């Protein structure tokens, strides 16, 4: 038999933000004093180390905002 | 027997922000005294290791506001 | 026999925020002293590991409002 | 055979926060102010200051002194 | 056979903040001044200041001395 | 036979931050003025001063001194 599928979702959605000023955003991270005192260091296989580094991310956007939409139609 | 689906869901969400102002903000972690000591450090598969390290982030959107929306139909 | 099915949830939803000022937001963490004394460290499988780091976050949304939806139809 | 190892860290920290700093909203307000003078003889120096807000931050203190010496002496 | 290692780490930090920093929304406000002056003498010297507001920061302080001295004598 | 190793490490961070700096929507206000005078005499010096506002940020101060002195003495 006839099968029907009408798939028309509507979206009219606003997503908004109004900001006045951004300003004196300050990322000033200091390192400290690291030692690491050894006969060896033996790092084999996808080993991730880190010895006294620093991983910095500023991220000021003015907006930011996300709309995040899927949309499945499985026949089967 | 005829199937009849009929899909539409209607959408006029709001998402919405208003601020006079985002400022003054101070991201200044310090790292300490780190000391490590050994004969051997020793590290195989999918060991992470962080000795003193800093990861830092400062995220400051304006906005900032999200929708997220998942539409699905499965006819089976 | 027949079957009809309508699937059609309607929304006018608001989501909102108004802030007059964020700020004087101050992320200072410090670290202390740490000591680690062995013979031998020895990680192996996905072993995770933190001497003395910091891992840090300033996050500062002048909106940060969220809306999240799941919409499902499943005919089988 | 000696061995010496003079390592000293210094990771200190020494701050001075002075005057009015992390204030929110922060709103003097004067009133109104009115001076009528008839007929006033001054005869010897005169100093004379007239208004509605004085809104003054002073900070002829604060500020730091670190002194650190360091010796080794083998002999 | 003497082995003498000076490694001192100096990471310290000296800060003055010294006045006004960081206010939000600072609003001062002086009111109206009215000054009527009729038929005075002044024989002498005269200092006058008339205004709504003073709206003043003045720091003769903050400022900083780091005085560090290393000595190493072997003799 | 012997052996001296003189490395001091300096990382240190001296700062002054004098007056006034992070202020946000910082908005002062002086009212109105009205100076009226009549037959006034003055015999000697007059210094006058008339305005809605005065908005000063004045630093005689801040600054700094670092003084450092390394020595090394083998004899």
């Amino acid at each position: 038999g006839s099968v029907q599928i009408v798939y028309k979702p509507v979206d009219l959605s606003k997503v908004t933000s109004k900001c006045g000023s951004l300003g004196n955003i300050h990322h000033k991270p200091g390192g400290g004093q690291v030692e690491v005192k050894s006969e060896k260091l033996d790092f084999k296989d996808r080993v991730q180390s880190k010895i006294g580094s620093l991983d910095n991310i500023t991220h000021v956007p003015g907006g930011g905002n996300k709309k995040i939409e899927t949309h499945k139609l499985t026949f089967r």
